[PDB]
């Protein structure tokens, strides 16, 4: 509707910042559209394509989940909490993927991306899925500049939830490895302020968030069951234009609840 496009022009307006949304509604095919072909920097949810890069190549490689991968001090980055507990040890691909969905471990993600051979492989396997907009440029933290007008490390939230709804709900994997990646991103502990704040609290979410920690950048990417209804794939996008702006997950709530009133 007219009235859902005037509610997130208000929204980013009282926000200051730059708003981006994509709906997927199954139920009937349809989507709820703002800013959706212009580029945000993704911040970690771009995690979600890195686990997914690697389970695809577990298709064909049966022991990749359980390989083991070593933890040194080198590896620490900016944020590690749970690869920090492991420092000196190993950690299987499987625990790297719950690491990197479910506590945004950014080690977790490196270890992911040098795996299927850097950014340009994560993106290849983007490329491979139909999506021709995903672009991960750079690895763990410098992914994170978000510097309004650099195309690096973007992507466009038509995209990213088309591509969502391939992983999650479509048949971009194979069954046991999609169940996984659904599995590991309902586990997910960092979402309950973002998407699901502006959800229903019997609605079942799989998401992920992203916060760069610069121009107050702050995403989050679901895919989400409401009670007796098809599934549905959110979303939502936020960067504002000061280098130290703070966080604004209540910009992504707020648009959460105005694309899905009415459901
Ligand atoms: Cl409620």
């Amino acid at each position: 509707t007219a009235d859902v496009q005037q509610k997130l022009a208000e929204l980013e307006r009282q926000s200051g910042g730059r708003l981006g949304v994509a709906l997927i509604n199954t139920a009937d095919n349809s989507q709820i559209l703002y800013r959706a072909d212009e580029r945000f920097a993704m911040c970690s949810t771009s995690k979600v394509m890195a686990a997914a890069a690697v389970l695809k190549k577990s298709e064909s490689e049966p022991n990749l989940l359980n390989q083991r991968v070593e933890i040194k001090k080198s590896d620490l980055v900016n944020y590690n909490p749970i690869a920090e507990k492991h420092v000196n040890g190993t950690m299987s691909l499987a625990e790297l993927s719950a690491a990197a969905l479910q506590y945004s471990d950014n080690v977790a993600m490196n270890k992911l991306i040098a795996h299927v051979g850097g950014p340009a492989s994560v993106t290849a396997f983007a490329r491979q899925l139909g999506d021709e907009t995903f672009r991960l440029d750079r690895t763990e933290p410098t992914l994170n500049t978000a510097i309004p007008g650099d195309p690096r490390d973007t992507t466009s939230p038509r995209a990213m939830a088309q591509t969502l709804r391939n992983l999650t709900l479509g048949k971009a994997l194979g069954d046991s490895q999609r169940a996984q990646l659904v599995t590991w991103m309902k586990g997910n502990t960092t979402g309950a302020a973002s998407i699901q704040a502006g959800l229903p609290a019997s609605w079942v979410v799989g998401d992920k968030t992203g916060s760069c920690g610069a121009y107050g950048t702050t995403n989050d990417i679901a895919v989400i069951w409401p009670k007796d209804r098809a599934p549905l794939i959110l979303v939502t996008y936020f960067t504002q234009p000061q280098p130290k702006a703070e966080s604004r997950r209540d910009v992504l709530a707020s648009a959460a609840k105005i694309v899905t009133d009415g459901l």
